[PDB]
DNA sequence: CCCCCCCCTATCGAATCCGTCTAAAGTTA
């Protein structure tokens, strides 16, 4: 479980086995998150023999955006030999989990811990737009800032002490909403429990239309990283 | 920190010539 295989292009000097891994993306409409997700989901999922890591991933769907077509077209189109029964046996490990509330959130992140601990092969796991009930929570508190955000908060806990549990390395996925620019508006405990800041950008024209811009930094050093990459039909690929 | 629009005005400035018609009246050995 070392981060040189992970990813060496994004993450360029942090090797070792992890103990613990957050990362978290940040853009705007149409950028690309799910699109990077996706494509860190064909390479994670597929048999060790066509590239592949053969450990166990976990996918939360809150945005309610998982497309299954794109991702079966994406795994068809990246392999070699495309087959029925090979495709069923490397979508027999997928996990996805479905949430309509913070509380719900709350719930099933508790529940989850009996198949979790039932298997040590977990490994990866994902989670999208834990901001999708930023303004619910926030009007629903009033002006008391205690009492909104009270319940991310103990979600963003639970969140930490599994992953520092366990040893998992987790993508989460933000949203821009107000305003490198960057206004945060989440609760300071998930604010700090942060390690890097993946944050997309997309150029206007059709030349560059599958070329995208990433910035990332690292707390422990604010080092710039630049990566660009194309968009295609089986997957993300790099310059 | 958040999300959407407004409106007409005012006159100026002169040029360029053509084309002819109609005859009448005798005088002094
Ligand atoms: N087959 C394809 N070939 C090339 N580009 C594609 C293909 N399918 C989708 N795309 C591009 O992928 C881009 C990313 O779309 P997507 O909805 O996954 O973005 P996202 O930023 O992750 O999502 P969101 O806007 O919901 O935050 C789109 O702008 C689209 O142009
Ligand atoms: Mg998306």
């Amino acid at each position: 479980s070392s981060l040189k295989e992970i990813e060496p292009n994004l993450f360029a000097d942090e090797d070792s086995p992890v103990h613990g891994d957050i990362l978290e993306f940040h853009g705007p409409e149409g950028t690309g998150k799910t699109e990077m997700l996706y494509h860190l989901t064909a390479r994670c999922i597929l048999p060790k023999s066509e590239g592949g890591l053969e450990v166990e991933v976990l996918f939360i769907d809150t945005d309610y955006h998982f497309d299954m077509l794109r991702l079966v077209t994406i795994l068809e189109h990246r392999l070699s030999q495309s087959s029925e029964e090979i495709i069923k046996y490397c979508l027999g490990r997928f996990f996805l989990v479905y949430c309509s509330s913070s509380t719900h959130l709350l719930l099933t992140l508790y529940s989850l811990e009996s198949m979790f601990c039932s298997h040590p092969s977990l490994c990866l796991l994902i989670l999208d737009s834990l901001s999708a009930f930023y303004w619910i929570d926030r009007v629903n508190g009033g002006e008391s800032v205690n009492l909104q955000e009270s319940t991310l908060r103990k979600c963003s806990q639970c969140l930490e002490k599994l992953v520092n549990d366990y040893r998992l390395v987790l993508f989460a996925t933000t949203q821009t909403i107000m305003q490198i620019d960057y206004r945060p508006y989440l609760c300071k405990a998930w604010q700090q429990l942060v390690k890097h800041r993946m944050f997309f950008s997309k150029q206007d024209d059709s030349q560059s239309s599958n070329q995208f811009s990433l910035v990332s930094r690292c707390l422990k050093s604010n080092s710039l990283k630049k990566h660009f990459f194309i968009i295609g039909e089986s997957g993300v690929e790099f310059c």
